[PDB]
RNA sequence: UUUU
């Protein structure tokens, strides 16, 4: 069937839309070559629907059948239990779109009675409706990158698909729990989600050294939404009937799945008539662990049937990378081309061909990859990296565009210990945010799709809990690592490394000088600006109330807030 | 204007 139908009408906005970065004079000084960002707009969208919209062929074969009900028999472990609506409408982020009905987040959150008096009515209709199609707005997402090295290969616009507010929260009300369990419960160590950056990369290496002589590599399925077929979504919603279900929670699972889940109308910005969905909507409560499990199901097929001797994998949406033993070089080879002829059968084709990998620094991920540098006391430390183009990128058009999410306050979590987050993201900022003093000022970044309410303030803590005080102090970084730093500095034009040593020396003693957190700050997140570097303790704080819950489960798109980490 |  074809992914998407269209009418004419077209994929609008509802907001001014700038899509170059305007002369800061603060994103000059992070970055020269202003020209070399960008930011996704409408006027690229019909480049994406035409990209998007093709027609899906699938096939199953006993692999898969058998997988599936393997996967049933763990789901069959699992209990979830139903959301009271206090406890869906408390999810819901500060910010997120607003009802059709006079009624936002806002609204929610402190639990108006127009917007409950709608929840409640949306939830009955979801008892008493069981074959409608649901409404679904079709967006496109603004997004910020650096211009493609073939200068002017720009991406086109991605596509946003979700349901109303009050269908979002009755969404959580019947499956947020299903979700942010039953995954891991089916999948094991391949669940992603569940570690934070340090558990996965100590994941990813515990497992390339149990094999004798391994062999990793990655598999990055074209326009995976597209690529799942309504059957996929059906087989899906078996999983979670597996579950021990309360019956208006079972039922309303069957409900969307018939009703949201496995396609539907698209209405844009303007109330017109865009077309059809009939595969995976991006902007659903299970997208990710509906994505989770798809990979995860048809690559465990795929592996069977060509046949790779102990595949480990780690899942992470349509994110796959599999470790297995390796049988040869010619012998490998031909092993993953049989991979990507099931996966392609399962209608999971690759935008680039796989390639399997013999070095576990080179496999790469979700953006990112495992490298190496070294502690205080020297001892070889591993750390998830990635190339910051893109943070950087981000980065500058949000100091120039105060922006709804920070996203370099995500990257600074999550990227930690890396060389660009601590010289670069994390100097520009607190020069910034200190200038401006906004330390309290507690921002919104997201980390594997959730919301966060966090307060600059606590880095320090937050960073520890995550990374450890060797977060503080690596230094012997990887050549390959460095060079790959050095290099999008001069790319988007950014001053040398060793030139903000200088940068932050200051902006570091100037917090010292404010004593309290800040002075914490200044303490362990600028020790490599100081010619004298001191010894770093345990902070007290970080390790004692480590408010966590953190890296249980991807909610991409889900609409998932969290206000704990101070 | 919503956060895959
Ligand atoms: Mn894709
Ligand atoms: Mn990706």
């Amino acid at each position: 069937s074809m992914s998407y139908t269209w009418t004419g009408a077209l994929i609008t906005p509802c907001a001014a839309e700038e899509s170059k970065l305007p002369i800061n004079p603060l994103s000059n000084s992070l970055l020269r070559h202003h020209n070399m960002v960008y930011a996704t707009t409408s006027r690229s969208a019909s480049l994406r629907q035409k990209k998007v919209t093709f027609d899906r062929l699938q096939v199953l074969d006993d692999h898969y059948r058998d997988v599936l009900k393997e996967m049933k028999a763990k789901a069959s472990t699992v209990k979830a239990k139903l959301l009271s609506i206090e406890e869906a409408c408390k999810l819901t982020p500060p910010h997120s779109a607003k009802s059709k009905f006079g009624y936002g987040a806002k609204d929610v959150r402190n639990l108006s009675s127009r917007a409950v008096n709608h929840i409640r009515s949306v939830w009955e209709d979801l008892l008493e409706d069981t074959e409608t199609p649901i409404d679904t707005t079709i967006m496109a997402k603004s997004e910020v990158f650096c211009v493609q090295p073939e200068k002017g290969g720009r991406k086109p616009a991605r596509l946003i698909v979700f349901p109303d507010l009050g269908v979002r929260v009755c969404e959580k009300m019947a499956l947020y729990d299903v979700v942010s369990t039953l995954p891991q419960a089916v999948m094991g160590s391949s669940y992603g989600f569940q570690y934070s950056p340090k558990q996965r990369v100590e994941f990813l290496v515990n497992t390339w050294k149990s094999k004798k002589c391994p062999m990793g590599f990655s598999y990055d399925t074209r326009c995976f939404d597209s690529t799942v077929t309504e059957s996929d979504i059906r087989v899906e919603e078996s999983i979670y009937q597996c579950c021990d279900l309360a019956p208006e929670a079972r039922q309303a699972i069957r409900s969307l799945t018939e009703r949201l889940y496995i396609g539907g109308p698209l209405t844009n910005s303007k109330g017109q008539n865009c077309g059809y969905r009939r595969c995976r909507a991006s902007g659903v409560l299970t997208t990710s662990c509906g994505n989770t499990l798809t990979c995860y199901l048809k690559a465990t097929a795929a592996c069977r049937a060509a046949k790779l001797q102990d595949c480990t994998m780690l899942v992470n949406g349509d994110d796959l990378v599999v470790i297995c033993e390796s049988a040869g070089t010619q012998e490998d080879a031909a092993a993953l081309r049989a991979f990507t002829e099931a996966m392609t059968r399962y209608s999971a084709p690759p935008g680039d061909p796989p390639q399997p990998e013999y070095d576990l620094e080179l496999i790469t991920s979700c953006s990112s990859n495992v490298s190496v540098a070294h502690d205080a006391s020297g001892k070889r430390v591993y750390y998830l990296t990635r190339d910051p183009t893109t943070p950087l990128a981000r980065a500058a058009w949000e100091t120039a565009r105060h922006t709804p999410i920070n996203s370099w306050l995500g990257n600074i979590i999550m990227y930690a210990p890396t060389l660009w987050a601590r010289m670069i993201l994390m100097t520009h900022f607190f020069s910034i945010l200190l200038a401006q003093e906004q330390l309290e000022k507690a921002l919104d970044c997201q980390i594997y799709g959730a919301c966060y309410s966090i307060e600059p303030l606590d880095l320090p803590q937050i960073i520890e809990r995550l990374h450890g005080l060797s977060a503080f102090t690596l230094h012997s970084y990887s050549p390959g690592e460095i060079n790959r730093v050095a290099s999008c500095l001069r790319k988007l034009g950014v001053p040398p490394l060793r030139t903000w040593r200088h940068r932050a020396r200051s902006v570091r003693a100037k917090l010292l000088s404010q004593g309290g957190r800040a002075a914490t700050c200044g303490r362990y997140l600028f020790n490599w600006a100081v010619r004298t570097k001191l010894k770093l303790t345990p902070i007290p704080a970080a390790s004692q109330l480590d408010l966590s819950g953190w890296f249980v489960a991807g909610y991409s798109g889900g609409d998932i807030y969290h206000s704990l980490s101070r």
